[PDB]
């Protein structure tokens, strides 16, 4: 029901669909953990200087009693709330969450 | 003192690592030897696969017994920068021809 949430998505495969074409800044996706079924990464679209498009990669981590946080300042009860936290401030990220990975 | 675009001890790996890395753009292009065999080389080029999203393509290639090199059997050069030459000019069935050697 996400469009920004792939699950059977690797680190290095974030990264060669996230630096594709049709993708800019912004762009962001959450994967589940391959070795970790439950626990979750976003990986984000970011672009600095002397370099270019560069795939930062945050942990989102579980809390005991459901629920995520990347940073232990704010949690919430789920993917859903991380991410319309994230579209509407960076807070911490690279940069704030534009649009979903294009497939 | 090899070429810009020459990468010494350079694994497929290695060789991939660098050219994902910030700085390259689709073309962007290295050579290098096999590690366990030597006179052997690859071409190693930034790119983008359909149903993939962006990926390093690896292209072999083949050496003339007494002079030359040649990925593909329908065009042979008699040297590797002629080789570099030609697809910089002319996609030629790669990917998309050669811009600039990987940055690092």
């Amino acid at each position: 029901p996400e469009p920004w949430f792939f699950k059977n998505l690797s680190r290095k495969d974030a990264e060669r669909q996230l630096l594709a074409p049709g993708n800019t800044h912004g762009s962001f996706l959450i994967r589940e953990s391959e070795s970790t079924a439950g626990s979750f990464s976003l990986s984000v679209r970011d672009f600095d200087q002397n370099q270019g498009e560069v795939v930062k990669h945050y942990k989102i981590r579980n809390l005991d009693n459901g629920g995520f946080y990347i940073s232990p300042r704010i949690t919430f009860p789920g993917l859903h709330e991380l991410v319309r936290h994230y579209t509407n401030a960076s807070d911490g990220l690279c940069t704030r969450l534009s649009r979903p990975c294009q497939t």
